[PDB]
């Protein structure tokens, strides 16, 4: 994980932490990881 990509999981996540699949899909886009990587991250908070 890129702390430069850890930053930007949580910043997102204290904006909205309710993923929706259509922004779990653009989360992935943006930074880089793949959805099942974006999602239990958010679950460890």
């Amino acid at each position: 994980f890129s702390e430069e990509q850890k930053k930007a999981l949580d910043l997102a996540f204290y904006f909205d932490r309710r993923l929706t699949p259509e922004w779990r899909r653009y989360l992935s886009q943006r930074l880089g990881l793949n959805e099942e990587q974006i999602e239990r991250w958010f679950r460890r908070k």
